[PDB]
């Protein structure tokens, strides 16, 4: 179930052994998710010193490009989009290849400040298009095979900068909320959710509202206190709507054709009334358990919080399941990334951080409860000169 949003645009699978990834100022480094845990450069490319690599103007993303189910590394970078494919034995292409002079800071104007660049497999050819909310409303780079990708193509004039959608008022996602397995554009604007649908062949469908709230304008939703995911909370792969709120979560499911049931206050935790700010806090969706369905994640203060859903978007209670990747044990959401996410291949996932000193994991014991924390390797770190002004880190399953 593939959801793209603009804070983890890079998904994982459930199950699997996913790696981390870094972007560092010397180039591309990984961890591989396995029996020896090490940090091997692959590329010297993609880097703050290895290339001229900005965080406010390039974005560095992993994709399958090419269709192998091996993710390549796919930047947007000053004149056009670079790619280094995945080799599949811990290497990858060096130097990238320059498949298209657009979606580029220097090339079609393209701005980390304004627009939103993914890569998505929007026609099911197993291979992923450039996807980019834009200006004049979303363009598609269609991925015809072997690096060649199509000019740029207006999908639909909605969803740009031109109609009013801004980074620190709206939400934007890919998402299937149809069920035929097309990816579907979700939006949180001014004053409704609107979906878009994908019919298949680059394009989408016009702007539907579906949800009056939600939003900024709708219910007083805001991106410096309200986060907004997109994510299946009831197990027949159709996206359902969580936000963290005031008073708590809120949800509203899927009918099951991308319409959308009642808003309702499903729990009374995870919002700011219960302490929780976007500034200091953490907060997921991610399949804890069997039941592969959104669960709740939370990392607050004294530790990580999780309430388990039952199965159709209802939740149990509150429990700390660990007492660190907190607040309080020092972790910082301007120094250290935190990922929800299976790396052991049992189907639940684990918890990774890239902390002050050490990489430290968490793992699932396999019912939404979890084992002691364990440090995996002293780098990809604060102490290591990684920031996140200068670098980017992901998990990502790079081998598949
Ligand atoms: C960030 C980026 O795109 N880096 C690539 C580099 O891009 C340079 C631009 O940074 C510079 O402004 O202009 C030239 C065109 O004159 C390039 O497009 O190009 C490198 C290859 O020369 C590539 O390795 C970098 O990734
Ligand atoms: C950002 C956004 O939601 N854009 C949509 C646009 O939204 C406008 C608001 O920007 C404006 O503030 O108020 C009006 C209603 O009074 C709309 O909600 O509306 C468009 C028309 O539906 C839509 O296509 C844009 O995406
Ligand atoms: C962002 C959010 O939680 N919106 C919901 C709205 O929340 C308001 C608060 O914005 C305000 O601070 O406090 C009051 C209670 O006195 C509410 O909790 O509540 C709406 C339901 O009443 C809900 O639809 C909004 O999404
Ligand atoms: C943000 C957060 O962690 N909220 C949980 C709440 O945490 C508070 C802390 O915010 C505060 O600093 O101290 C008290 C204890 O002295 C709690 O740790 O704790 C709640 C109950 O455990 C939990 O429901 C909140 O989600
Ligand atoms: C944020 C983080 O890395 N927390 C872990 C903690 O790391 C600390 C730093 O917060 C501190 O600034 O430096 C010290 C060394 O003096 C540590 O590296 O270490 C804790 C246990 O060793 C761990 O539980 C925190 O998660
Ligand atoms: C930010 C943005 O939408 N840029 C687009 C660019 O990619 C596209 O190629 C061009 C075509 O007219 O128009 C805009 O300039
Ligand atoms: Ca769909
Ligand atoms: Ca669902
Ligand atoms: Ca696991």
């Amino acid at each position: 179930v593939v959801v793209i949003s603009q804070a983890l645009p890079v998904p994982t699978r459930i199950p699997g052994v996913a790696d981390l990834v870094g972007f560092g100022n010397g180039g591309v480094y990984i961890i591989r998710n396995s029996l020896l845990i090490q940090v091997v450069k692959v590329i010297n490319n993609f880097g703050y010193d290895a290339g001229g690599w900005r965080v406010e103007k390039h974005v560095r993303l992993l994709a399958d490009t090419t269709g192998d189910n091996q993710p390549d590394v796919v930047g947007f970078g000053e004149n056009g989009v670079w790619i280094s494919t995945n080799n599949g034995n811990n290497t990858f292409v060096d130097p990238p290849k320059m498949v298209l002079a657009n979606f580029a800071y220097a090339a079609g104007g393209w701005r980390v400040e304004k627009h939103i660049r993914f890569m998505a497999d929007l026609r099911k050819t197993g291979r992923a298009d450039i996807v980019g909310f834009g200006d004049g409303g979303i363009y598609i780079s269609r991925n015809n095979g072997g690096g060649q990708f199509a000019p740029a193509q207006l999908a639909l004039n909605n969803f740009g900068y031109a109609q009013g959608w801004r980074l620190d008022r709206h939400l934007r996602f890919l998402a299937d909320v149809t069920g035929d397995g097309l990816l579907d554009v979700v939006g949180f604007g001014e004053n409704q959710v609107y979906i878009a649908r994908n019919s298949g062949n680059g394009t989408f469908q016009p702007a539907q509202a579906v949800v009056n709230n939600f939003c900024i304008g709708a219910g007083g939703w805001t991106i410096s206190a309200h986060p907004r995911v997109v994510a299946d909370l009831t197990g027949d792969r159709k996206a359902d709507i969580l936000g963290f709120g005031v008073a708590g979560v809120y949800t509203s499911l899927n009918n099951g054709n991308g319409t959308f049931g009642a808003v309702n206050l499903v729990l009374k935790d995870f919002g700011v009334n219960s302490g929780w700010r976007v500034e200091k806090h953490v907060r997921c969706v991610s399949s804890l358990t069997n039941k592969k369905v959104g669960d709740i994640i939370g990392f607050g203060d004294a530790g990580v919080y999780v309430a388990l859903n039952n199965g159709n978007g209802t939740f149990g209670p509150v429990k700390r399941v660990i007492d660190n990747f907190g607040y309080n044990q020092g972790w910082r959401v301007d120094k250290h990334p935190r990922f929800v996410v299976d790396l052991t291949g049992d189907g639940c996932a684990d918890i990774v951080g890239f902390g002050e000193n050490s990489v430290w994991a968490c793992m699932n014991k396999g019912d939404g409860t979890f084992g002691p924390i364990m440090q995996l390797i002293d780098d990809m770190t604060v102490s290591k000169g990684w920031t996140l002004q200068k670098t980017v880190r992901y998990a990502a399953n790079l081998y598949l």
